[PDB]
RNA sequence: AAAUUGAAGAGUUUGAUCAUGGCUCAGAUUGAACGCUGGCGGCAGGCCUAACACAUGCAAGUCGAACGGUAACAGGAAGAA
């Protein structure tokens, strides 16, 4: 049911008393095609073992994203400690106009025309953090609706 | 009624990480040049540098319905053999 998406996968180090120990770390994405996504990082010895791990870890934790009929709701923007990014909607048949882990994480997430730009330093983690924090507090028109008391005709 | 519809990043500092920060690349474009190759047609373009020097040909003439005139043609009138 849900699509899994594997980002970025590198080979980190640590040094002890015999020599160096390469250790992998594994980023992925899951989510149902819709507002559910989740993104997952694992650690281990051996890169099956890492995606697996990374795979759990993404299936929980996951949050709920107010998304329009295939598209966002407004321009918003996000930052994770390197990456300010923006995003917009874009009209149909356009694409997911992204690039790196932003155009896996929001392919998954079930959006499909945006335009997206990353400024900032555009490291995976970083960015697939902030894309997820923009989408979190992402405003819906119902939910600005009830929060201010009105109605949904008289916000449009 | 339409007159707009619009935004991708990646490699590289470290044993490995994050940030700052430079270099490089993927794209489009030209009055273009060079290297290899080369079939046809349509529409454009062709001294960007020495505003350095120019042989030769052409690139401003027209009007006899402005005027004296006949230098040539070509006809007439007087003729002459």
């Amino acid at each position: 049911e849900l699509q899994e998406k594997l980002i970025a996968v590198n080979r980190v180090s640590k040094t002890v008393k015999g020599g160096r120990i390469f250790s992998f770390t594994a980023l992925t994405v899951v989510g149902d095609g819709n507002g559910r996504v989740g993104f997952g990082y694992g650690k281990a010895r051996e890169v099956p073992a890492a995606i697996q791990k990374a795979m759990e870890k993404a299936r929980r934790n996951m949050i709920n994203v107010a998304l329009n009929n295939g598209t966002l709701q407004h321009p918003v923007k996000g930052v994770h400690t390197g990456s300010r990014v923006f995003m917009q909607p874009a009209s149909e048949g356009t694409g997911i106009i992204a690039g790196g882990a932003m155009r896996a994480v929001l392919e998954v997430a079930g959006v499909h025309n945006v335009l997206a730009k990353a400024y900032g330093s555009t490291n995976p983690i970083n960015v697939v953090r902030a894309t997820i924090d923009g989408l979190e507090n992402m405003n819906s028109p119902e939910m600005v609706a009830a929060k201010r008391g009105k109605s949904v005709e008289e916000i449009l």
